[PDB]
């Protein structure tokens, strides 16, 4: 018979690479993703393909998102605040995500240096899967999933849900939760989010503004991720001249808001930042609340995966180390 | 399966320090906190960590709020109206709370002087826990907890609750109770609070104003905490010039009300008070009702944990001893 | 588990003073208080403290209202219309109440003179308890207690209650009953009070005015308390000049009504009265209805516990003896 709709996630593995234990390991990855992101992923379907070409493929709503061949001669790795190590190879995984590859001979030096390394087939598969999902997180949270987070969360917190439903429309709650996952903020702490929306729902009606109040209320989550050992934050600044120019350039229409700036000046502004920033990263850009969403959307696509915060979200209690200013 | 939301409180203890009796002792601390604050805390979860580094950590809604290592060479203490004693070490526990540490050799002198001292692992844990909770009290009282205080409190006082629900909206009751816990006022006496709100609900609608009438009605609780032996209160004053200047500087917007004053003048005003006040504390600042909330929010962060009262909340019956005035 | 709220009344007694019979005697005091005041007190909790310091303490809604030590060398007494007797010691018990103390050796002369004397532990406790409650009577009558007086009082008088509920709001009935207990008027006769409010509810709406009509209707209770043997009333008068000046000084706002008079003139007015009045008391001050509530609130705190009546509440049938005029 006919199924409800396109299957959400399918993994095709050549039978050379396939194994009977990967299903259980994948079911374990779903929990780690939910506890860190607070996004409940659907059930993953894994199909063995009766070919021995060592190929793999990931399908999102039955469209191919990634296809490649696994080899034993190489190994994938991840590095934190640690220093750069020789012979690394960067490869793009999506328009907004990149992974690091190396020859297996380099394995122990990275492991000894403190880097995390993935070498077995099940590691490589699980690593690629989690990075591909994080890149498409906005696709997994919509009307039917929002309603599921509210059906749970009413077996306890029952009055909090009733009050929220009376103050905001369900279609508005969906837009707020989507803007948070778009920038990797975690939505695990729902009562902080719902309590903050109930309080401001009567005073403000702009969905783009409510988003920033929810971000300020999540201070402990944001600082606990980007700061080092909770005591210091590395920073780059935009400066009063560019901030003033950008603040004045704002425009709006029924479709939304945008900036009236030329492509040349935009590329120049980006070029200044590109020249000042070190390729090692490990830093953040601070800005005023009025321009933050536009500065992020402007920089997006050039040296992506760099966080942009604000002087209100970041508190006065922490220490700031400045590494440059545009 | 999936849990309702982030767990409210988790304590991680290295298995060297862990013991089987601490759960029961923690359950006893919850009662003492409820009777003094009137805030009902959720169930605390304690996890043993199979490491022997003597480390501990507290998680609030799964984010780390404090992490440290316990040692046997030092002891924590608390002092009331008593005099200052030698070799004390101050250490910050949060942006708005500080604790005093000392070497174990000093234990009996403080104990003999009348100070309270905490030395065993269970004491140190329970002491740090209560101080961290008091610092975050505003986080534990919201929409779902307010509704719980009203479901209890209707098995008796049933008509009082019906009248309150008809006069005020639940979201408004939540803002009032939060402003009280923000300044350590106790919310244990709910009928005094509910009776006062039913009386003024028609005459006044500003939530920031209703808060002050509830404070005046709680006179016996406030005086019984800061006065000495119920007979005398130590005081510092703001004076007519600064009060008049501050009263005129008030401004407002849809987000709320604020003061139009320069950072330099603000720092100077604070500097005068910082110079006049003695490091021992044991005193209070009196002010007019119109400026009290702003004076508190202004001084906050510089020499914190100093109470600010008013001439209407404090009665004419008690005696006032003045220890200085800003000019 | 969690109790409804702060316990209304708790008595802490040191084991040196505690006894197994005081509970029954306290339960007897509740009846005497209800018949005289018409206010139904909650159940009193008595806790023994395992110390022998002879100390006692009273807690009102878990806050300490009085704390002291009982001794055998002294005795408390009360005197009516009788003359002043030697060696009395006055001590304040609250902002508005004072008690008289004496050495136990003086016991029989006072007893013989006709004064009432309290000497045993149970007497001293019961005497202090009743005086502390009368001082705080306004705290024991509110929304939940008013509703209780109306649930009783409908097993009979059922139509009277229905008519009252249709004419006045419950929050308005609470303010009227509180103003009566604030000035020691008894609320035992509820049908006289309810019948008077049903009659005036349409003609007058000011809660401060309805209070005076209810006082006039209670003439037999008021005269039966302050007059001597029902035939004569001792009086002090304000006079036409001060009454006229006070009548003109009235002002009002949303919070209520008040007098526009200087502190110096206020202290002078009080000083005149303080000089004319004899320390023995046993008298009353008469005034016009328009100023009575303000004159009481003005004199309050200086030589308190002195009744203030009016020419409408007091009838023309009784004889008046004048002891001075300001």
């Amino acid at each position: 018979n006919i199924s409800p709709g396109a299957e959400p996630l399918i993994l095709n593995l050549s039978s050379n690479i396939y194994s009977s234990d990967i299903t259980q390991q994948i079911e374990v990855m779903r929990w780690n993703f939910f506890e860190e992101s607070g996004i409940p992923l659907p059930k993953i379907i894994v199909n063995p393909v009766k070919n021995n070409d060592s190929a793999i493929e990931f399908l999102l709503y039955q469209e191919s998102i990634y296809k490649d061949t696994l080899i034993d001669d190489t190994v994938y790795f991840e590095a934190g605040h640690a220093e750069i190590s020789f012979e690394f190879v960067q490869e793009k995984l999506s328009t907004n995500s990149i992974v690091y590859k190396t020859n297996k001979t380099n394995q122990q030096l990275a492991h000894l240096t403190g880097m995390d390394v993935y070498a077995t087939t099940n590691d490589k598969i699980t690593f690629l899967l989690k990075k591909l999902v994080l890149s498409n997180a906005k696709e997994f949270i919509g009307v039917q999933e929002t309603r599921y987070l509210m059906d749970i969360m009413e077996r306890k917190y029952n009055e909090l849900v009733k009050e929220l439903q009376r103050q905001l429309g369900l279609s508005k709650i969906v837009d707020i939760l989507q803007r948070l996952v778009e920038e990797n903020v975690s939505i695990r702490d729902l009562r902080t989010i719902f309590e903050t929306l109930i309080f401001w729902s009567t005073k403000e009606k702009d969905v783009v503004i409510l988003c920033e109040y929810v971000r300020i209320a999540l201070r402990r989550h944001i600082l606990g991720r980007y700061s080092v050992s909770g005591t210091l934050l590395n920073v780059w600044l935009i400066g009063s001249d560019i901030e003033n120019e950008l603040r004045e350039s704002i425009r709006q229409t029924s479709s939304g808001s945008y900036l009236n700036i030329s492509p040349e000046r935009t590329e120049q502004i980006i070029g200044f930042l590109k020249n000042i920033m070190n390729p090692t990263g490990n830093g953040v850009i601070l800005t005023a609340l009025d321009i933050r969403r536009y500065v992020k959307k402007m920089i997006e696509g050039s040296f992506p995966s760099v966080p942009v915060l604000s002087f209100q979200e970041v508190g006065n209690n922490i220490e700031l180390k400045v590494l440059g200013t545009v």
